[PDB]
């Protein structure tokens, strides 16, 4: 049965002068009184965990332009706000969770450039301004880099239509629709040097040429052996070096498995699980050196049986700080103790 303990040390509060500490949830959360009441006791910020992307958003399109369906994340939203927390809207623009129907006309063919960009200026200025002044901040392009590529940019719809313009121009776009939001390029694997490489030269000739960029996402998606706490403080010292640039670690989670393992556990090894605590402290500790530009930390998710991982690798994984009653797992106490 459930076992919350709601007097154990709030995790926003033990690093309230460091950086927020963020949770993704989906909406389910939103009408459930525990887990409402665990995302308010340790989280002042949320994320939602697929009701801001376009898929969500989006109800269709006809000749005179797009059609939205906001009811859902109208609540997240309200949720944040009534609350006095933070909520990050994810995303704007990506390649995935983005219906096939957005890049075509209403007659199935596929969009020009100049057609595509009318669009994703529509759309930006729709859900930006819908938000405007109650979101603090947008990952505004997700995951728009891949390092397999010779000059980096992932060959998404958005790429082969627009080129590179489009990440610019949604930059551009969001910043109008509400000056006063955040907003950030976010991704995954800026562990890797080359695709570290490609994202640090995108956001900072991005800003050098005045694009409003305010800071860069690290997801974070990691795991118990790669990539080590080193890597991740290397990505923060480059990314920090660009001027007017903050950093949040966006997703942040930690697989107990090896990337591409055949593991596979009905139950959480207390090995792996104290293997995750220790990093977990010292990812933390290493955070807490570069508080002068890193200023949220969110989770993605709020107890290991929420965790997409489980769907993403089809097995049991136990990634974040609660275990599935509630309760804190050594990761939430490495966690407090770093703090
Ligand atoms: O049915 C749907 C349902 O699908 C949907 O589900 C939601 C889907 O969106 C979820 O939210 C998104 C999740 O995170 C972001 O997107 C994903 C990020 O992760 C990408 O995958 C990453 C791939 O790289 C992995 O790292 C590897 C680690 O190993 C490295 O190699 C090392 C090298 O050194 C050696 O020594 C080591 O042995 C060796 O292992 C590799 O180089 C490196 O690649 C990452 O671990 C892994 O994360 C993934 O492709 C992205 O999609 C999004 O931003 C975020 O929105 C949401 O949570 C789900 O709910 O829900 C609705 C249903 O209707
Ligand atoms: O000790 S370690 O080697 O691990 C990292 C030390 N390093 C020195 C510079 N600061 C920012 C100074 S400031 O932005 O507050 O002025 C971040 C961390």
């Amino acid at each position: 049965d459930k076992m919350p303990d709601w007097n154990i040390p709030s995790l926003y509060e033990s690093y309230k002068n460091d950086f927020r500490i963020g949770v993704a949830i989906p909406a389910k959360c939103l009408s459930n009184d525990t887990d409402r009441r665990m995302v308010l006791k340790h989280f002042n910020s949320i994320t939602a965990e697929n009701e801001m992307k376009p898929e969500s958003l989006l109800a269709g399109q006809t000749s005179t332009g797009l059609n939205y369906r906001f009811s859902t994340a109208d609540t997240f939203v309200d949720f944040a706000n009534t609350n006095n927390i933070g909520i990050r809207g994810h995303t704007l623009v990506w390649h995935s969770q983005t219906p096939d129907w957005f890049f075509k006309d209403s007659s199935g063919q596929r969009l020009t450039k100049d057609a595509l960009l009318a669009r994703l200026k529509q759309y930006i200025y729709d859900v930006v301004g819908r938000y405007k002044g109650k979101v603090y901040a947008w990952d505004v392009v997700n995951q728009a880099i891949d390092e397999n590529q010779s000059d980096g940019y992932r060959r998404s719809t958005w790429y082969e239509i627009c080129g590179p313009e489009y990440i610019e121009k949604a930059f551009i776009w969001a910043h109008e629709a509400d000056p006063n939001a955040k907003l950030f390029y976010n991704d995954y694997n800026t562990e890797i040097s080359k695709k570290r490489d490609f994202i640090y030269n995108m956001v900072k000739n991005l800003k050098s040429k005045g694009i409003p960029i305010h800071g860069i996402g690290m997801q974070c998606h990691i795991n118990v052996n790669w990539p080590s706490v080193s890597e991740i403080e290397n990505s923060i010292k480059l990314f920090s070096s660009i001027p007017g640039i903050e950093i949040h670690i966006t997703q942040l989670d930690m697989s107990l498995y090896n990337y591409g393992s055949s593991e596979n556990y009905s139950t959480p090894p207390q090995d792996l699980l104290q293997k995750q605590a220790q990093k977990y402290k010292e990812l933390f500790t290493m955070l807490k050196k570069y508080t002068n530009v890193v200023k949220c930390v969110t989770f993605w998710g709020l107890k290991d049986d929420y965790s997409w991982l489980r769907s993403f690798n089809g097995k049991n994984d136990w990634p974040l700080l609660l275990f599935e009653d509630y309760s804190a797992k050594p990761a939430y106490w490495a966690v407090i103790e770093a703090s």
